[PDB]
């Protein structure tokens, strides 16, 4: 089997992407944030504290003839941005782009933190990291991909995120029309539960390529590119007036600037992030100070190849017995 679904930016800045997901019988369609940096499929629901729901579409398990309470199971997750959610668990039928899993754990939120409530466009998350990170207790549950894998034509999914435009998540096949050149594959460590890999270096604009190993995670659920302070300083030094602002929470730059590109290495291959992808707009409405899309990972504890990086590539998440990651230009 295969599946193919369009993913759409939630706003004009590509702060996140939503993908429609069918849950239950009859189908209830929710727009979920596909997150290769976590491993829980959780939804706003009829069980979510009413004051914490503000415009989201909810899953109502009592209206699904295929929903079954997973007795005794609870979940609770905290994300790198400080947000969190928790609740109980159902199993139900879940379909993405024509690909159907029966008996998928659907984690129903009883509580969500303010950031989730305040974002009316995201109805929940669909985790695509390794199932070892799944938070369901006392019996850990499998991700959608893990449950689908054996049925797929090939044990892969691909992320093709758009810049200020829709893109595609495919399951079970590689669309050879969706990228240019060849796909370069690189080793993955699953030791931390992430799609963790090592970039071979970077360049800033038309500058020379610096060969240096940068370990980090391919994370569709993180907006920006978080890299070591040395790398980030080298980037922003090429932008007149750019500075790190402790009050704002990162590098800012004059909105009048033309940003240079940023290149990262995948083996001997190179992915170029155009400068415009690195512009996240005014820090506050009407400001002429703009927020940068490349930020320091210092104090996160891990480098994160988030959407800013991934949207410059066609990315293969290869879930073979030994997983690997593939990157192509597009």
């Amino acid at each position: 089997s295969t599946g193919s679904a369009t993913t759409t930016p939630i706003d004009s800045l590509d702060d996140a992407y939503i993908t429609p997901v069918q849950i239950g019988t009859p189908a209830q369609t929710l727009n979920l944030d596909f997150d290769t940096g976590s491993s829980d499929l959780w939804v706003f629901s009829s069980e979510t504290t009413a004051s914490e729901v503000d415009g989201q579409t909810i899953y109502t398990p009592s209206k699904s003839t295929t929903a079954k309470l997973l007795s005794g199971a609870t979940w609770s997750i905290s994300y790198g941005d400080g947000s969190s959610s928790s609740g109980d668990v159902y199993t139900d039928t879940v379909s993405v782009g024509g690909l159907t899993v029966t008996g998928q754990a659907v984690e129903s939120a009883k509580k969500v933190s303010s950031s989730f409530t305040e974002d009316s466009t995201i109805d929940g998350l669909l985790g695509l990291a390794f199932s070892t990170l799944n938070t369901v207790s006392p019996t850990q549950q499998k991700t959608f991909f893990d449950n689908a894998k054996a049925s797929l034509d090939s044990p892969v999914f691909t992320a093709d995120l758009g810049y200020h435009a829709p893109g595609t998540y495919n399951f079970g096949f590689i669309d050879t029309t969706a990228y240019t050149g060849s796909i370069t594959y690189t080793a993955v460590s699953t030791k931390q539960g992430f799609w963790e890999w090592t970039s071979t270096g970077y360049a800033v604009g038309s500058g020379t390529f610096k060969s240096t190993s940068i370990d980090g995670i391919a994370d569709t659920g993180t907006t920006l590119l978080y890299l070591p302070a040395t790398v980030v300083s080298a980037y922003w030094a090429q932008v007149s007036g750019a500075k790190s602002s402790s009050s704002v929470g990162g590098y800012v730059f004059p909105c009048s600037a033309t940003l240079p590109s940023f290149t990262f290495g995948v083996g001997s291959a190179r992915i170029v992030i155009p400068g415009d992808y690195i512009d996240f707009g005014p820090i506050s409405t009407g400001s002429s100070s703009c927020f940068g899309g490349i930020q320091s990972s210092a104090g996160i504890g891990i480098n994160i190849f988030g959407d800013v990086a991934l949207k410059a590539a066609f990315v293969v998440f290869n879930g073979a017995t030994t997983p690997t990651l593939g990157f192509a230009s597009k």
